[PDB]
């Protein structure tokens, strides 16, 4: 009946730890839903649906034959039902039947994790569109069998596009706005739920020659991302998330609730940027991060 | 002097029978383009432009190597002429001016399907966005010499993206609207033609256990699918419907005009839904379609 | 130390000579911001931000590891700075800090082309959306030690959307506009520049029987291109401009601030054109080009 192990899920920007293991498990994962009032950007706040507090979710990292268990819970306070779609998980919904989970109460459920991969889950309640708007999406990664090479750095990215009633800017509480949602013309495009939240002070750190990875995922959710880091190039891109790999990209496509790897050694101290290439998002939407690289220069590379 | 056939097409869901011959051999199709109103969405018509009947048009299979020959006919009672540009055909507009076919009249030419994969054919005569928006596009399938693996299912599903004067939702006879196609703001975006084409009663049908192969063609106009289907992961993905092979990925971009073969074994009964994982295309524009899958429940898997 | 050579750089439709050299070297490029105004299409004019006159700049072909020395000159009459951002450069915004330069000074730096590849270069002063939509961007080709295969003809093609005020056809000189930008709704998608920049006695030329290689690129600003060339097949696609290799794809992907490398063996004369498969693009905001391959005719093929 498989050893029990107590899933680390991380909030976002940091990964759980590589899977030290080569036997197959039964992986506890408790998750909440919770909504709450957050800054979108400066002066500007939203009523984000989540999972554990914050966008993206945690991001759950297990083992290719795991079978993972859900203890999922909808917050008493919450005004609505809430339930998981993960799409690692094969059958109906992929979870979303199975977790359908109102205010106040729990659900359990279990799935056998059976493919490797990055995989989005979200929330797929009525309206769907609505319920992963709102910022409930976040990463599940299913390691191979065999694990997936060291890295010095991991990172957990999630872009999102969002709706507001207001213009970008537009100062207050900004309500979902249905009609540009259906018209995909968000006001909001950002990496973990806000403005700024991987950048500034809370851009990511790395030290020179240290090889990076970037669990880049899309949550949608109707935006296609041009993902490129300004000032590096991806050594290695696992195409769409999947086995594929490729090398040598500048920018990758992330499909709309899919996802891609990308990984890259920093060789040389600075600033990196990470952006949606469709580059109004990133400069004028908010798509914007950063990548702070300490460490000593070298002319002959610039 | 090559062996004569006369080609099977198929109606959409389904893909004619998988080439059973190692040799190369003349196969004739018979084509005709159609113009007629037909449902897009209960209480919704639209002036369809058709190949045989309905959209997408008839699948063409045949093998590498082969010569294809095209009788086309445009219906007597069409109000402008229609042609056909192939996508596996090597040459002038992929057999568009060969097959300018005016009202009431028939013409006749033929290509070598020099190349294997699934190619996408479809209506090139001016205005060009028009004629592919009101729906002339198909697949044609080209075999490698040989032959695909073995499959249980095989279904075929083109997705568009439609543009109507009213929004998505006014009901009676809805024109076409240039303005809303140049802008790329469609109100309806489906698969095989209209809104529930492959869901409720015209839901495709498996057993579990089976291994599903599904030819994605994307018509366009304008939209990028990010092909996915809920409850499922693809266990083989042919890159933008190419040679090259990419596994476990939970969604795929299906380019412009472009395809994507996806193969998947469904391992336990219920209901999947395809969707363009774009979300609110899906839920909201008509983008989502059914594979209901009967047989017996393992719960190791969920 | 290394030796010096003077870089060969193109003007538009064509590519500098292939690398005949298996050592490293410091190559120094000479380039130049200059601001103009040109014909967008007939009768309308638009006020372009170039590299050396044109848009797309001119393209760089270097050998994986030569140092690229770059001289960089804002013209004397430019309103703005100016600098550059190499997508193949590693280190501090691809090379933009180092290269900002005000209008009548000179900027000189280097950096070393680590990872073979194409990639696209652009002006990164802020704001960076309306320096790269206003046509600052070109390709720089790095090729692998070993080189790329022979092939009989080489285009440089660059792929761009233009934001005007007017709508597409509005005679006159049309300035930028911020607004459709953001709303990534442009007027013009066109090939290099300009409405008919590589059609009618501009159209690219070939003979039958020859191989063709096309470095395509995106310089977006926002737009995904589903690159296609009608009546033709691509015999090979480098992924996204990376070292995996497709073949047998009707129409790519080419992201934003991204590329992708296409060849094909053009068989039989007649009139090949390139278009976004996106389709109205094509046939309604510019984003068609031709290619002429003259020869002689076989009836085998159609
Ligand atoms: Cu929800
Ligand atoms: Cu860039
Ligand atoms: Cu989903
Ligand atoms: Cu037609
Ligand atoms: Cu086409
Ligand atoms: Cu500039």
């Amino acid at each position: 009946e498989l050893p029990v192990i107590d899933a680390v899920t991380t909030h976002a920007p940091e990964v759980p730890p590589a899977i030290d293991r080569d036997y197959p498990a039964k992986v506890r994962v408790k998750m909440e839903t919770v909504e709450k009032t957050m800054k979108m950007d400066d002066g500007v706040e939203y009523r984000y649906w989540t999972f554990d507090g914050d966008v993206p979710g945690r991001m759950i990292r297990v083992r290719e034959g795991d079978t993972v268990e859900v203890e999922f819970s909808n917050n008493p306070s919450s005004t609505v039902p809430h339930n998981v779609d993960f799409h690692a998980a094969t059958g109906q919904g992929g979870g979303a039947a199975a977790t359908f989970t109102a205010p106040g109460r729990t659900s359990t459920f279990s799935f056998k994790a059976l493919q490797p991969g990055l995989y989005i889950y979200h929330c797929a309640v009525a309206p769907v569109g609505m319920h992963i708007a709102n910022g409930m999406y976040g990463l599940i990664l299913v390691e191979p069998k065999e694990g997936l090479p060291k890295v010095d750095k991991e990172f957990y990215i999630v872009q999102g596009d969002f709706y507001t009633k207001g213009k970008k800017g537009a100062q207050g509480l900004q309500p979902f706005d249905m009609d540009k949602a259906v018209a995909e013309q968000p006001e909001y495009v950002v990496f973990n739920g806000h403005v700024g939240a991987l950048t500034g002070d809370n851009a990511l750190k790395a030290k020179a020659g240290e090889t990076v990875r970037m669990y880049v995922g899309n949550g949608g959710p109707n935006l296609v991302s041009s993902f490129h880091v300004i000032g590096e190039i991806f050594d290695k891109v696992y195409v769409e998330g999947g086995k594929l790999i490729n090398e040598n990209v500048q920018s990758t496509i992330v499909p709309a609730g899919g996802s891609a790897i990308v990984e890259f050694k920093v060789d040389i101290p600075g600033n990196y940027t990470l952006v949606d290439h469709s580059i109004f998002r990133a400069f004028n939407k908010g798509a914007l991060g950063q990548l702070k690289v300490e460490g000593a220069e070298n002319p002959e590379i610039m």
